[PDB]
């Protein structure tokens, strides 16, 4: 049973990535999965199922819909995911709202590029996935330090924008997800090939394409 989000929930997943990125000392236990859910929503449900079936995996596709969940504590829009509980999703939102308020007080109005809903949030998470994927050939988690060294350089502007962009934690989460769910390696690679075809004004889409290509990695 694997969740296959369609284009309709891409904006939601993008915001979920952004919520983790704005969280001070964020718990990145689910970031690998969330990043992979974003990649799948970018491919769309049909192409995801096609990749999975063509790679030889048997897939029981779970539809992903947005539901309103009532849980009034000290007073939520969630996705129907077999892989991620309503509780986990709501706690990600709660913790980010706390980090948002700290940010709004400190500097007044939060600039677009420092928000949880910046269009490029999902791609910032996928940039770490691109680095881990490069090192995955090794067969172990040996390449994690090189992932941190490389991230700290290529994502310098993004780390400056997001307190929750913790390469060590995010890289560990992706290593975990690719080890635990190898079908995500196939999904990520097809996402990367499809993505690196697009050409736009987004700085992070450009950084991702360069990271995925890894022309300097082979050389």
């Amino acid at each position: 049973s694997i969740d296959t989000p369609n284009y309709d929930v891409q904006k939601h997943i993008n915001k979920l990535c952004g919520m983790l990125l704005i969280t001070e000392d964020a718990n990145h236990k689910f970031t690998g999965l969330i990043g992979m859910l974003y990649a799948m929503s970018r491919l769309g449900r049909e192409d995801t199922i096609k990749i999975l079936r063509d790679a030889g995996y048997h897939v029981k596709a779970n539809g992903v819909d947005v539901t309103t969940h009532r849980q009034d504590i000290n007073g939520f829009e969630v996705l129907t995911l077999a892989s991620l509980t309503t509780e986990i999703q709501i706690n990600i939102e709660i913790e980010s709202r706390k980090s948002y308020k700290k940010m709004l007080k400190e500097m007044g109005e939060v600039a677009p590029e420092y928000r949880h809903d910046s269009p490029d949030c999902g791609m910032i998470i996928l940039c770490i996935a691109a680095l881990v994927i490069t090192k995955l050939a090794a067969g172990d988690r040996s390449g994690l330090t090189a992932v941190i060294r490389r991230a700290n350089n290529v994502l310098k502007n993004e780390m400056k924008r997001y307190k929750g962009l913790l390469p060590k934690d995010i890289a560990n989460s992706f290593y975990e997800v690719f080890e635990k769910h190898p079908h995500f390696i196939d999904v990520f690679v097809h996402f990367g090939i499809a993505q690196s075809s697009t050409r736009g004004g987004s700085r992070v889409e450009g950084i991702f394409a360069g990271l995925f290509m890894n022309a300097y990695g082979l050389e």
